[PDB]
């Protein structure tokens, strides 16, 4: 209404509420103009020697708005207290709000640099709610809102990546365009604000619990089964079998099978024991795509890296975050120290063993002369009677991303873990509107000249969570996240003497146990 | 109400009204007080030379109801009448009823041993509704309902497996304990009883039928196709192609591709001819979970053993019971003869042959110099376009099986056969309340001497099927189970002299024809 | 009703609703019918060279039921799921139940010893509601529900302690003698039930909290004080102050002191450091009553035994129970091993360390020809602008405790931890009825022999707690309760091979923090 007056108050708070909890976040932002107001062509050529980093694509000057990571809404205790008494969760509802837009104009004379504000200029929201954009949001890139409602972040720039001709920078007739300004988006002067709206549609809820059976094991022991095995032939070629008995759980007809599996190689760590100056990406585990050989992250899960215990770890499928931000194009080298490291062994007995062959199965015909022959194999993908534990969502971890457009996806659970939405949280897209330098002459080309000025204003997210109520039958004390540290020299999850938040390590959110 | 009153009346009935049947059948128990009334910590390091034999769980003195085996409901006629008249069938409700609880006290002196009961002591059910306990059920352990209405039969132990540490016999934190006291319980003395109401889920009808056309050859062959097909190049490194014609099934376009598979070797029977002393175990096939490999029974279906005609079967991938019971801990050989082994030659048309392999790709890059080449592949996992037959379910076979609790199940029929169920009948569990002996001095520990008895009582299951009335056009007669035995020297499915139950052979459910 | 009706069923049971939570529990117990159904005076002269052991008083036939200990309601996760996200409780309500009453007789012939039950026989359960008799149930003695519902427990005998004459045996004219018969109660044949039910008086929630602040460092660092401190004299006996400054703790006025203290020595556990061969009594600290020393345990709470960090204990001071329930009259020696002993280190900012000098204070006048002097104080009690927290309750801690009758109780917190209650769960007595043996002269006097007979049944116990919400605002994770074992080689809190439960560690109820 004024530009006296404040567009919103400051919300931060977790609010509990019986069998759902609604989180809301609040933080401050600033939108540099991009670009200089004009998009830019943007393309490269294979890189590192791989031609699976050639695209082509453009570069906006919108900013858009990223909170899909859990840590934005909630804060340590939060999750710890989710985590620790929950057996599922899933969002049902979000609503957003912009407000208090400030927008600064800077000059600068021989080095002086001033910021002062103009009142007059506008700034653009906007949201793709008919995805009809490229959704990025989805893809695990930086510029979320930060775990710490107190620090200031910077909006990322909005920039998509169509389809390459043939591994080279260049584009295809069918590779497409899409300008942002073709959208109706709201103009916020200072006074005025934005809010969105938004419901969920219907997910399962992430399971958050750690299996107290091994699937195989599942028999009771104490009986034998009523069905036997072939375990032998007579000096004659003769076939006999034996009872399948009480305890011995390898050779019992099983109901239920592990999880798709495809080998990628375990390191160690810690004491490890690796081979020394190895160059990985040779040996990276990869798909093919257009003619070039990617690398997948992630490896679509039904596997687990690490087995509790030893250290060697499925590097290729694990997750892995800095402790502290960092910087854009950063390439210094980090060692494991700097790194948080996840592990998937609470999801080990249902899920399988990644740096370990699938299997085995025979690859002969027996006969009188012959006899029978096996053969392992390092990659298991999809069968009838399957079952598996999707991976786990950390504090650290995102929250949903998109479906794909195609006729049809398998049952699909993010890789990077999270909640598969085929209509997820809309692209939210802000940008500074440009405002003239001094124009003195008419031309029909276009103004280059602009006044250069960025803009800030504060954002909240809320959401509301569903949970599923811890109900279990277990006597003895399950395991917890616990703050356990010992000769502490400094909290975890918080200011130090610089004043910047620090985080020591990654949080899953499997804990509790569920006997299959 | 009194010790004099019976609990409840026998029913034993099979009542077949329209599209549905319900069948009650009922038996006599006997439940051991196991334990002496006490948990015992149970475990196994390997055996046999195999890791996957080692488990880390609990004994408890609870025993529990079994019916997971459609024998137990179904007389052999009956079953025959199913088979050989309906098209599926599907399990709609279920009503369990224990009563004539009577407990027995036995003290022995000098070696006497003697029987009296005191109508005193209670007996303890309770159901499991809320799935909270391991589930063991489902997974083909004896102790279920006998076939046979009149014989008596002992309640099985209830035990449960939890997660060992690395195939060691040793716990780990995330392993954990459940106590079945912990869950409230009906307290029976001889007057009262117990009687349990309940829904099955909606699942798909079971498949009782065998296609009558080869999935392949679907296409009329009066009738060319209008595509054509690459078959050779010219001299010049042209190409040239011809119509799909007629009749010829091997090189024209499919639309549905066979189901899953993966080579599990073949060893004929009968007249045979198999390699001489064989060790069985280094060939088998096998799925490595938690870093030990486990075997796999039932190979999860999509496939088949046996073609008709030739005796090779896929040992691996079937299903053998013994033709009688036998007893716990046996570790005698047994020949084929005592076997009722089970062809899956029924649903050979729609499936895929085990002891095969699966197909062939090519394998290289055609080019001047280069000619094309091929390679077999011993397994083909999942595809769209596929379509396959689940195994069929036997008298002998088991009803259900609990879906594991995981994120994600691929579409799950368990691999013993039967139907998939994510909330399958509720784990049964009774229990003899324990009675102290003579204690005549206070204790802090708690007592070790109990009264030694036992309990006895009957109980019935009387369960609600639907059926997919059959409805063909085939003309000619189709197969059917038919009691047919040449010069016979006994009934089948009938006592001998010395009393007990004798079954020869095992009974699918396919007969009736339906074209693809 | 009859002889083979059940008189109840069996809960057990956590049911958490809202902000208030309803555990029932339900145990199994024998009554052996102590002294032969008479009363017996008994008493003791001093013993181990203290005349504060003699004491005069009776045994009665009567048994009785003691709950008032908090893990014979609460299951083990309970407890955690309870400690970890509430920030205190109270008990609201209580009901109980006796019922499932069988009474066995048993005759001995020649060494044979058999047990039969009598149906006809009785038992007398009552309840002193108006608090007539001596309230034994408060004092942390054996005999408790146990904390594993399957295990059955033999009821304490009851028997009081009247008061002795000059610390000699003998009684005193004021000595009183208590006879159970002389209260009406119900006499209950097997068909027969007990129901009790009951409402607590308000008591404070116990804090289930630690203080994140020290209480001397309230005030922020950032600002100086606005009062001064007197620092020094100048050269001519003249006074000289200095403003209390900013971050500087000890020399700032503070408004609220620590807790009330008594030095009792600190002993070093683990790598220790302990004087060798130390007999104990001679140095613990006591309280001379009735012209005798006694000892008090538990000296009265405002003061903590260990600091975290280093393993020196208040010994005198401390919690200490065994880690498996042992034997009546052992005198058998116990390593550190055994006990789980108890810190009281998370109240340790608020209170005060129990083997340190309380503080200290002038002890002369100064003047020109003589310096000012300090004396350290090894006791200071209750003072007004006093705060403090009284000692944390445990999972294997007593419940409540009675309030001695007198004129007057400062304010009230059992020195074992718990709740203070004037009228607090009432005795529940019950005993076997007598049956004479077989007489068949009359005489005067009282019937000697008698029919050798013990009851058995169980008892269910109900109770309904209050819960603070934890509510903070603590952004970094609280430290919580966690199942945390590393190379554990058994489960915790559960059954063994030999089947007795086991019980490692003690567990407190402080984890969440609150700023003063
Ligand atoms: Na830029
Ligand atoms: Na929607
Ligand atoms: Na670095
Ligand atoms: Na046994
Ligand atoms: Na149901
Ligand atoms: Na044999
Ligand atoms: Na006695
Ligand atoms: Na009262
Ligand atoms: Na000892």
């Amino acid at each position: 209404d004024g530009v006296g007056n404040a567009s919103g108050d400051w919300h931060c708070d977790s609010t509990w509420m019986g069998d759902r909890v609604v989180t809301k976040s609040t933080r401050t932002w600033v939108l540099p103009s991009y670009n200089n107001h004009q998009y830019r062509e943007i393309k490269s050529g294979s890189v590192d020697g791989s031609n699976a980093n050639a695209y082509f694509g453009y570069s906006t000057p919108w900013g858009y708005f990223d909170f899909n990571r859990f840590h934005s809404h909630w804060s340590p205790r939060d999750w710890q207290r989710l985590i620790n008494n929950y057996w599922g969760f899933r969002p049902r509802s979000l609503r957003v709000k912009i407000f208090n837009i400030q927008v600064k104009e800077v000059t600068v004379q021989d080095s002086t640099t001033t910021i002062a504000n103009n009142l007059t200029s506008t700034v653009q929201v906007f949201t793709d709610d008919d995805y009809q954009l490229p959704y990025v949001v989805g893809n695990g890139t930086e510029g979320c809102l930060p775990a710490f409602p107190p620090q200031v972040f910077t909006l990322p720039q909005y920039g998509y990546a169509t389809l390459n001709r043939d591994n080279t920078e260049n584009p295809t007739e069918r590779s497409s365009f899409f300008c942002l300004e073709y959208f109706p988006s709201k103009m916020l002067r200072t006074g005025n604000n934005f809010e969105f709206t938004y419901n969920f549609e219907e997910v399962p809820f992430h399971s958050s619990f750690a299996p107290s059976q091994n699937l195989f094991k599942l028999a009771n022991p104490l009986v034998d089964q009523y069905l036997y095995r072939f375990v032998s032939t007579n000096n004659t070629g003769g076939v006999q079998f034996n009872k399948n008995l009480a305890g011995r759980y390898a050779n019992t007809y099983k109901n239920w099978f592990p999880g798709p599996m495809g080998r990628t190689q375990g390191w160690n760590l810690g004491s490890g024991v690796n081979r020394a100056s190895v160059s990985a990406f040779a040996t990276t585990n990869r798909m093919e795509l257009e003619g070039a050989s990617y690398q997948v992250p992630p490896q679509p899960n039904g596997m687990t890296n690490n087995l509790q215990g030893s250290n060697t770890y499925a590097l290729e499928n694990t997750m892995i975050f800095n402790s502290q931000p960092a910087n854009p194009g950063t390439t210094a080298t980090y060692l494991e120290g700097n790194m948080l490291i996840t592990s998937e062994s609470e999801t080990q007995p249902v899920n399988r063993v990644a740096y370990n062959v699938g299997g085995q199965m025979a690859t002969n015909n027996q006969s009188s002369t012959t006899a029978p022959a096996t053969g392992t194999y390092n990659l298991q993908e999809i069968v009838p009677g399957s079952v598996w534990m999707e991976r786990d969502v950390y504090l650290q971890g995102p929250i949903w991303a998109k479906i794909p457009e195609t006729g049809a996806h398998f049952h699909p659970s993010p890789a990077m873990g999270g909640f598969g939405l085929k209509h997820p949280p809309p692209m939210m897209l802000i940008k500074n509107t440009p405002v003239p330098g001094n124009i003195t002459s008419f031309s029909d080309v276009p103004v280059s000249s602009f006044i250069t000025q960025y803009s800030t204003g504060q954002v909240t997210v809320e959401m509301e969570w569903e949970l599923k109520k811890e109900n279990s039958k277990r006597w003895n004390p399950e395991i917890q996240y616990t703050n356990n540290y010992n000769d502490p020299q400094f909290v975890d999850f918080a200011p130090d003497s610089t004043g910047e938040y620090r985080t020591t390590r990654p949080i899953g959110t499997r804990y509790l146990t569920r006997p299959l």
